């Protein structure tokens, strides 16, 4: 990788999220969204390292702080859509062609730390919040499918979550140092998703009833000893990190235990490996993988970018010295974008 460009957003506030749109066809514009301050900005990657500003969304609320964004598409037209959320706890769905807010979802009692769309169903949106819960939304029928939390859910702010390959289960993590598994291919969750598609407020006077999922299907606090701020599935394995200068690769149960045989009472975990690094010991630093899950990237608090080949390289630039909060690879993995605390964006081309 070589650094081919860099820019700074005029708001001068930290950029907390960056996502390439992986739903665009080959030969169609290579676009990424950045979120920071009360802004959402779209950029296009052109040849010779050129980055072109496409559109900006500025929230009507000047005190909003966006923390996350995620791309999806309309299941009937295949047109792209961008979801954004942050400190206000409001999810906004943006039409990226006009950069206008189409619709918004209220409900979390506090900030939203992460948004993720279901890998098979573009209408299923997962949000994770400082209110200790995760919420699953159906953005086609505007329904809250389920709330994951309560008694035996997270006991502190939820920082990240990820669906597995097929979206049969979710792993979440947060300030309580725990990682919890929530199966969404249970008869109860499949029926709730099915019912969310049949719901229409114009044909009934009764509200849609969301499932209250009080119990996870697995839980561990034995991987990290501090806030767990990023979790991702790697097949049936998990990659997760805290502020302890390592990404840990682990699995629930013993070495030969199949993930789908793991009971909620499972007391063991198996550590499979560690990706060690330096100077990334502050809260709120995300790692990311490319589409094919063959590369792993993580920025550190002094503007160094670590890249591992999953099949370590340190990327540095003399002008890049601020914390890199999140990175995103283009779908073909030829471009890696890094966003920083000083509102700077760095483009690295392979
Ligand atoms: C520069 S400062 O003023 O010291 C500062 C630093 C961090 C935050 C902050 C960032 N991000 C989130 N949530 C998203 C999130 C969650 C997990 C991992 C992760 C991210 C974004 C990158 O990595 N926050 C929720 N509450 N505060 C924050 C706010 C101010």
């Amino acid at each position: 990788f070589k650094c081919v460009n860099s820019l700074k957003e005029d708001h001068n506030q930290p950029l907390f999220g960056v996502q390439f749109n992986w739903h665009s066809k080959e030969g169609d514009p290579l676009v990424f969204a950045t979120v920071g301050s009360n802004r959402v900005t779209l950029y296009e990657c052109h040849s010779q390292g050129e980055i072109r500003l496409l559109q900006s969304y500025v929230d009507a609320d000047a005190d909003e702080n966006f923390y996350t964004c995620a791309w999806t598409y309309d299941s009937n037209t295949s047109h792209p859509l961008l979801a954004v959320a942050g400190s206000r706890g409001i999810i906004r769905i943006i039409n990226p062609i006009t950069m206008q807010c189409i619709k918004h979802y209220v409900g979390h009692g506090n900030a939203i730390n992460e948004l993720k769309f279901h890998p098979r169903d573009p209408n299923l949106l997962l949000s994770v919040s400082k209110d200790h819960a995760l919420r699953l939304w159906n953005i086609q029928t505007d329904t809250l499918v389920a709330i994951f939390g309560g008694v035996e859910g997270h006991r502190d702010e939820v920082l990240s979550a990820d669906y597995d390959l097929l979206g049969e289960k979710i792993m979440s993590c947060g300030m309580d140092h725990s990682l919890k598994l929530w199966r969404i291919n249970s008869k109860r969750m499949m029926n709730a998703i099915k019912e969310s598609y049949d719901y229409n407020p114009n044909k009934t006077n009764r509200p849609f009833i969301s499932q209250k999922i009080h119990f996870p299907d697995f839980s561990t606090r034995d991987i990290h000893r501090n806030y767990v701020d990023c979790v991702r599935w790697l097949g049936d394995l998990i990659l997760s990190k805290s502020c302890e200068n390592a990404i840990v690769c682990w699995k629930p149960g013993k070495m030969e235990d199949d993930i789908d045989k793991i009971k909620p009472s499972e007391s063991n975990v198996t550590i499979l490996g560690r990706f060690d690094y330096s100077q990334c010991d502050i809260w709120y630093m995300r790692f990311s993988m490319d589409f094919w899950q063959k590369m792993l990237a993580l920025g550190n608090q002094v503007g160094k970018l670590y890249v591992w080949d999953l099949e370590c390289t340190t990327l540095t630039h003399h002008k890049c010295g601020a914390a890199i909060r999140q990175t995103s690879f283009s779908r073909d993995s030829s471009i890696l974008i890094a966003v920083c605390d000083d509102a700077s964006i760095w483009r690295w081309d392979r």
